[PDB]
DNA sequence: GCGTACGC
DNA sequence: GCGTACGC
């Protein structure tokens, strides 16, 4: 759910 | 030599 | 000449 | 529920 490489 | 995540 | 950055 | 960010 983070997003700082993939943001899923 | 760049440094985004090692820096050297 | 090597690896940092987060949880909906 | 998945991976982005650079070259001295
Ligand atoms: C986001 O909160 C989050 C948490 N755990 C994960 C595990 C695997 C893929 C994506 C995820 N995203
Ligand atoms: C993004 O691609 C990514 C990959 N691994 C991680 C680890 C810890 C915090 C954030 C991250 N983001
Ligand atoms: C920095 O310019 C640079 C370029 N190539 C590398 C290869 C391997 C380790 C570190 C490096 N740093
Ligand atoms: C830092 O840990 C790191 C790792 N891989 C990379 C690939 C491309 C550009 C920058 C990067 N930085
Ligand atoms: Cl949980
Ligand atoms: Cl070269």
């Amino acid at each position: 759910x983070a997003x700082v490489x993939a943001x899923v």
